[PDB]
């Protein structure tokens, strides 16, 4: 039995010994009376003959694809080198082939992957309801093998930085990451409930005010909330927490660390340190917190500029925002990008053609009025096209903020390799509008800046946070802050985000008590891993690089989860269904 | 701000150095216009000195117990070391101390055990209420930073084996490991639960299916079963799984690892291989399918000694267990160690002291008659003690096994180090008697002895399992088997354990499909972590070597979990509070 290699390690070092290999069957081709076979296993695949005279013929003759086989044979130099496979010098010669098990037909391919060869995307629905198979292809099993350098990386990294590891609960308090806590029901009386945790928040800051000085975890949160694409209901985060540290210390430790991983995971040398971005300048300059600094087309406020213009759209308005394109828009996607600019709140776009003088369609008229002011503003050069996008302030960024993204996809324009960015300065609060009050804008534990303390009654929203997002390629693949240590000013700030001193006392309680023995600044933050490592394999969401995910109704066609339950047993639990 | 070592790292190459620390005051001594300040970090205690003429005297002056402070000074030699402080040779006469943090009283001490002092183990509920502190002491934090130690060490070891680590779902579909699943409700549709899983064990077998070959994952498990201070309903198990391995392959593999983890995290050399007995060699030299190796006393059967004896119990019984007692009971003794037999089935127990040239005391006429034979048999000494239990064989066994057991504390049997076994060749199953049928002695997936097959639906009883349980000083740290990978057999299996066709599809039936695509031959372990740790901390529970754990009630006192919620919220989810 045991085998001696793994048969996607066979080189031409190789040639002349006697080995055996265990795997599955790639792929089976009788060509001529001779039989190949591709036996793969996870470092690849090697090519097996059996000739007639062989008595492993009459099996490799039976044989059919995703079989299970051992084979015992004679690694010997193939006279025709195969340059697209990594065994691809050599193949083994069969003295012996033994089914281990028959394997009834795949409902979709996992062989070309292996080969080099592109694969057509399957359903995912289907990839999902035979995940098992799915996991077979190259592409699946470079992500899950990717995940695992990732995270040993980082134990590596902090390991040797100090940090201690520690596992907090999951059946335990509810955790406010604005989402819904997901319950479980305490069998010995009904009524009482669990909550899985939203994320380990209270128990890693706990663990600040317990003297361990710095701790990480590759956490897995929970959050009944809508699921898409970079959402699963059930997530992996890097968690972490420092002592006696200021915004400076955490990000230059994130840096490090990042820059371990890439180096580890992908050998690719980030560049430090990384770019920083106050929230203004980043909603300035982009309409969007998580910038894709993949490319320029920067936002800029030509607002003044139209105080006194022709059209009453760029003169009524607050801000108008104008970016340039190096390339022009056909007239359908002029139309898409402005179906964009109104899928968020702005009346619509506008744009015109950079001449090498002037200016031709759209709003190309009320340009040549200033002409010089504007193309010194913008940068344009003449083969470009200005968009532009009027109406308040924040409306006036986020829409030609979201056009900046759509454009970039249809010019396809060049979006290559990783951009990471701090944004930092953001508010400590944000508005809630179904509800006429304020939220958190991170979580309720995030330390305000030290001086916008007065303001934190007399201005509710111009009160800065010791806060921070890590993005990557436009995609927010961390959050963290500076912690409140001191118990007055966590139950001030808690009495500001609506909460009551009984509130506070059932859902906070132990914490705020905690704060009073003796807390050491503290902060840190968490990366969204899944989000992380879909980036690190280019891959179109979360789903491929998490070995057994969710679907979008945050269901597993693979096992039929969530599905029911026997009465007896609900009832056990002192549960009943309120059904319709 | 920033500190410059940890206040525990300061040593005798230190003295002369400017240095900033940051920390808790551990105690203050107002030592005679002298103020002594132990200041307390992860790594230690530091004998800060404030003398009358410093600038930070006024402020060493007010400082109390758990206050965080920033201190700078230099470090000098004491004149007179303490021999019990790592920092013992030094000390640091303080220029400034600032206060970041007062606290107030704690409501037990945390200082004790930094000075490598004893501490007075405080109530576990009190402990628990306030875990932050109990953080504090110096005992949990060397239990958290082993458990680091040693997940790192599995981590380092396993990616040099090969292992994938792959991270399995939550939100799932039940496992059968013995109990009772913790279900979350889906709110999009009433009735509709997940479960928490009881183990990864379908996930990593389907992990084997997909071809990765080897996986391992530091996995939370969830078991709605009577607790206890072995078992909490949430805890760790170190996962592993390999693909085309028998049970040697496993057993190898699992002592280098485990091998490798006392070595780092210890510093122990564990001697390899650990020695192994069969379920029957244990029961019968035991009476337990996991030993206590620290100490003889091994059961002896010696009923063939009294086939025609004068005492009807040895005579009349099927089998008479004996061991042998190397110091004297009192008579209080023997009569407790007899309750311990009777709660265990057996009609008493019996005795007599071993004399130089005889015995006297209880049964001790019968012994006469055969003392050579006797003798022999027990390797009893004079000095000695021999116990005695008869019987049906299995109770002979079972009650003596736990007198041993009793006596040993009893005796104070001196019990050092680490003793592992594995326990191989379990039975397949094990009757289920408030049921009347056979359930699984570990699990369904289990393999049955490749040839036991035949006693298969003939002799079921009979039928050896490829089952293995890692024993460490009387505590199963570890069970695992090689699985069924032919999806017939699987199923032929599933109707033994009284599970008919239509079971088998809505609660396996993906798994058995998936033994259909090709699977490989596959087998693996899972260690309870939580249980390793406490044994290798000689901790006397589980929630000794587990940051946050859940009382005896599975209820969580420093947070107040399990709790209400709103009737808004459980509408939502559709469902309502029942009588059971
Ligand atoms: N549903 C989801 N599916 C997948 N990934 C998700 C999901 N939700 C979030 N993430 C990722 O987790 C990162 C950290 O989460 P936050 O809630 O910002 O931080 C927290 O949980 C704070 N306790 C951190 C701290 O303050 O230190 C996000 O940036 C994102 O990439
Ligand atoms: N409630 C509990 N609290 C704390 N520790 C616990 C608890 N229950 C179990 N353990 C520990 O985990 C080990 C493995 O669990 P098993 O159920 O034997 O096997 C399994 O789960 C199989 N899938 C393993 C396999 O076959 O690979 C036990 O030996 C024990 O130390
Ligand atoms: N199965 C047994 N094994 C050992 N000692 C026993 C057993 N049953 C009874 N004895 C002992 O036999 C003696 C007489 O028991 P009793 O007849 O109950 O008075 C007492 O020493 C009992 O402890």
């Amino acid at each position: 039995m045991r085998r001696t290699h793994y048969a996607g390690s066979l080189r031409e070092t190789h040639v002349g010994e006697e080995v055996v290999l265990e795997g599955w069957v790639n792929r089976r081709r009788d060509l001529g009376g001779l039989i190949f076979l591709d036996l793969r296993d996870r470092e690849g695949l090697v090519q097996l003959v059996a000739h007639p005279a062989s008595p492993a013929y009459a099996t490799a003759e039976r044989v059919r694809p995703e079989w299970v086989v051992r084979a015992k044979g004679l690694v010997r130099l193939r006279p025709e080198p195969n340059p697209r496979l990594a065994t691809g010098r050599v193949e083994v010669e069969l003295s012996a082939l033994e089914v281990l098990a028959e394997a009834k037909t795949p409902p979709f391919p996992v062989d070309a992957g292996w080969r080099g060869e592109e694969e057509k995307e399957a359903s995912e629905e289907l990839r999902l309801k035979y995940r098992y198979l799915d996991l077979r292809r190259r592409r699946m099993q470079e992500n899950l093998r990717l995940r695992h350098r990732v995270i040993k990386a980082i134990w590596d990294f902090l390991d040797r930085e100090g940090f201690v590891q520690v596992e907090t609960p999951f059946l335990t308090k509810s955790t406010p990451e604005g989402a819904r806590d997901f319950l479980v029901p305490y069998r010995h009386e009904p009524g009482l409930f669990y909550a899985l945790p939203q994320s380990p928040q209270l128990f890693k800051q706990m663990l600040m005010v317990a003297g361990l000085d710095r701790y990480f975890q590759i956490a897995r949160c929970f959050r009944d909330e809508d699921l898409r694409a970079d959402r699963q209901p059930d997530f992996t985060q890097l968690d972490l927490e420092m002592s006696f540290v200021e915004v400076e210390d955490v990000l230059e430790l994130n840096e490090r660390l990042m820059a371990h991983v890439f180096r580890e995971a992908l050998g690719v040398e980030l560049p430090l340190p990384f770019p920083r971005l106050s929230y203004e300048e980043a909603m300035e300059r982009y309409g969007s917190d998580k910038p894709d600094l993949r490319f320029g087309l920067e936002l800029k406020e030509v607002g003044p500029l139209f105080r006194q213009s022709g059209f009453r759209v760029f003169q009524e308005a607050e801000s108008v925002k104008a970016l340039a394109l190096p390339k022009a828009l056909s007239r359908k996607e002029v139309a898409e990008l402005e179906e964009v600019a109104k899928r968020h709140k702005a009346q619509g776009l506008a744009w015109a053609r950079v001449e090498e003088g002037g200016f031709s369609g759209g709003v190309a008229k009320f340009l040549e009025p200033v002409r010089e002011a504007l193309l010194q503003a913008t940068e344009a050069r003449p083969g470009d096209t200005l968009l532009f996008v009027a109406g308040p302030r924040k409306v006036a960024a986020t829409a030609l903020g979201a056009v900046r993204l759509r454009a970039a996809d249809l010019l396809g324009l060049k979006r290559e390799g990783f951009r990471f960015l701090w944004v930092v300065d953001f508010p400590l609060l944000e508005w809630d509008e179904e509800e006429e009050a304020w939220t958190y804008m991170h979580h309720p534990f995030t330390s305000p800046h030290p001086e916008d303390l007065p303001l934190l009654e007399k201005d509710p929203g111009r009160v800065r946070a010791l806060a921070y997002d890590l993005v990557l390629n436009g995609v927010e693949v961390g959050g963290g802050s500076i912690r409140i240590h001191d118990p007055r000013l966590q139950a001030r700030v808690f009495r500001l985000l609506g909460i009551g001193e009984e509130e506070q006392r059932e859902k906070f309680g132990f914490f705020l008590e905690a704060l009073e023995y003796g807390a050491p600044p503290h902060g840190g933050i968490a990366w969204g891993l899944d989000r992380l490592l879909a980036l690190m394999t280019g891959s179109p969401s979360i789903r491929e690089v998490i070995a057994f995910p969710k679907n979008k109704e945050g269901k597993d066609p693979l096992t039929g989860a969530p599905s029911p339950v026997p009465e007896e047993q609900l009832r056990e639990l002192g549960l009943m269904v309120v059904r319709p």
